[PDB]
C-alpha cells in the first residue's frame, strides 16, 4: 500500500486526484469537510477557521440561501490560501444530454468553480459522458457514487461492481468514488465515505453512523466526509481536529 | 382499466394525481412538455403557446440562465390560465436530510411552485421520507424514477420491484412513476414516459426513443414526456399537437 504523497505520482493519476493527494500528506489530513450551511457568512467563516484542517470542503450549493458566484469566489480565495480543494456534492443522475447543461449552465455555474462534483451510476455511462464533455476541457474531476451510506441503499453487489467499471473505463474524468469501503483495487482511484461520527448512531431519516477508525482503517476508505459531527458541535475548529487526527491515524496504521 | 377521468375519483387517489387526471380527459392531452431551454422569456413563450395541448410542463430549473422566482411566478400564471401542472425534474438523490432542504430552501425554493418533483430510490425509502416532510405540508406530489431511458440504465428487474414497493408504501406522497412502461398494477399511480419520438433514434450521450403509440399503446404509459422532438421543431405548437394527438389516441385504443 502506497502513501498518499506516492499516489499522487502514479502514472494513471488524474491531475485532480494528485493535486488533493499531494496536499493530504503535506497538511496530515484526509478530512472532507460538509460544510451544510444555508448562509454564505457561516460558509466561509467554517472554510477559513477549519481550512487548515481539511484536505476538502464538501458544498451543497443548492442548500445555500444567499448563493451568488462571489461566494464561490471568496470560497475559492480561502482553497487556495488554505490548500483543500471544492466538491460540489450535486448527485448528477440524469441523461448525459441535460447533465451537461446542470453542470455549465444555469445560476449555479458548477463547473466555473468546484474541482469534484459527483455522479450516480443509475442512468448508464452516458451522465459521465455528458459530465466529461464540459468537466475535461475545465480539467475538472468526478466521483462515482458506487455505495451510499443511508438506510435501504440499493447500492450494492452488481451496481456497486458496475459503478467501480463505469469509473475504469473513463478514467480521463473520474478520480474515484462516494463508497462506505475500498471498492477498487487501483490505488489512482480516491475513497471518500460519507455517514462518518465518531459516536454510534443515526439521525431520523435514515443516515447510518461509522467511526473513522471502522471506514479508514478497517474499511480501507481514504478519506472521511463529516457535517453534523462538526457542524453542530460547538467549537467546530476542535471538533475538525478530532476527526483529522482520528481519520490521519487510521490511515498511518493501515500503512504499517 | 379505467379512463383518466374515473381515476381522478379512485378512493385512494392523490389530490395532485386527480387534479391531473381531470384536466387530462377535459383537454384531452396527455402530453408533457420538457421545456428544456436556457431563457425564461423561451420558457413562458412556449407555456403560453402549448399550455392549451399540455396536461404538464416539465422544467429544469438549474438549466435556466435568468431563474429568478418571479419567471415561476409567470409561469404559476399560465399554469393556471391553461390548465396544467408544473413538474420540477430534479430527480432528488440524496439522504432524507439533505434532500428536505434541497427541496424546501436555496435560491430555487423548489416545493414553493413545483406541484410535483421526482427521486431516485437508490439511497433507500429516507428520500422520500425527506422530501414528504416538507412535500405533504405544502400539498404537494412526488414520482420515483422506476425505469430510465437511457443506455447502460441499471434500473431495472429488482430495482424496479422496489421503486414499486417504495411507491405504494408512500401513496399519501408519491403519486406515480417515470418508466418505461406501466411498472404499478394499482390505477391510482400516474406512470409517465421520456426517451420519446415519433421517428426512431436517439442521442450522442445515451438517450433513446420510442413512439406515443409504443410507449402508451403497448407498453401501458398514461403520459408522454417529450423535449426536443418539440422543442428543437421550428413550430413547436404543430409538433406538440402531433405528440398531444399521438399519445391521445393511443391512450383511447387501449380503453376500447
Ligand atoms: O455524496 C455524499 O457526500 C453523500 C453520500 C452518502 O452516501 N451519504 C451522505 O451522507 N452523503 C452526504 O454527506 C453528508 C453527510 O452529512 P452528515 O450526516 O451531517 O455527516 C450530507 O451532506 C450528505 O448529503
Ligand atoms: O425524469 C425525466 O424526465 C427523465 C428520465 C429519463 O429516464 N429520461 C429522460 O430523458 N428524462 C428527461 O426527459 C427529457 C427528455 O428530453 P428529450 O430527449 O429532449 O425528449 C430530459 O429533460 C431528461 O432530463
Amino acid at each position: 500500500e502506497l502513501s498518499f504523497g506516492a499516489r499522487a505520482e502514479l502514472p494513471r493519476i488524474h491531475p485532480v486526484a494528485s493535486k488533493l493527494l499531494r496536499l493530504m500528506q503535506k497538511k496530515e489530513t484526509n478530512l472532507c469537510l460538509s460544510a451544510d450551511v444555508s448562509l454564505a457568512r457561516e460558509l466561509l467563516q467554517l472554510a477559513d477557521a477549519l481550512g487548515p484542517s481539511i484536505c476538502m470542503l464538501k458544498t451543497h450549493v443548492d442548500i445555500l440561501n444567499d448563493f451568488t458566484l462571489d461566494v464561490m469566489k471568496e470560497l475559492i480565495t480561502l482553497a487556495k490560501c488554505h490548500e483543500f480543494l471544492i466538491f460540489e456534492d450535486r448527485k448528477f443522475a440524469d441523461i448525459g444530454n441535460t447533465v451537461k447543461k446542470q453542470y455549465e449552465g444555469g445560476i449555479f455555474k458548477i463547473a466555473s468553480w468546484a474541482d469534484l462534483v459527483n455522479a450516480h451510476v443509475v442512468p448508464g455511462s452516458g451522465v459521465v459522458k455528458g459530465l466529461q464533455e464540459v468537466g475535461l476541457p475545465l480539467h475538472r474531476g468526478c466521483l462515482l457514487i458506487a455505495e451510499m451510506s443511508s438506510t435501504g441503499s440499493l447500492a450494492t453487489g452488481d451496481y456497486t461492481r458496475a459503478a467501480v467499471r463505469m469509473a475504469e473505463e473513463h478514467s480521463e474524468f473520474v478520480v474515484g468514488f462516494i463508497s462506505g469501503s475500498r471498492v477498487s483495487m487501483k490505488p489512482e482511484f480516491l475513497h471518500l465515505t460519507p455517514g462518518v461520527q465518531l459516536e454510534a448512531g443515526g439521525d431520523n431519516l435514515g443516515q447510518q453512523y461509522n467511526s473513522p477508525q471502522e471506514v479508514i482503517g478497517k474499511r480501507g476508505s481514504d478519506i472521511i466526509i463529516v457535517g453534523r459531527g462538526i457542524i453542530s458541535a460547538a467549537d467546530r475548529l476542535e471538533a475538525a481536529e478530532m476527526y483529522r487526527k482520528a481519520a490521519w491515524e487510521a490511515y498511518l496504521s493501515r500503512l504499517g
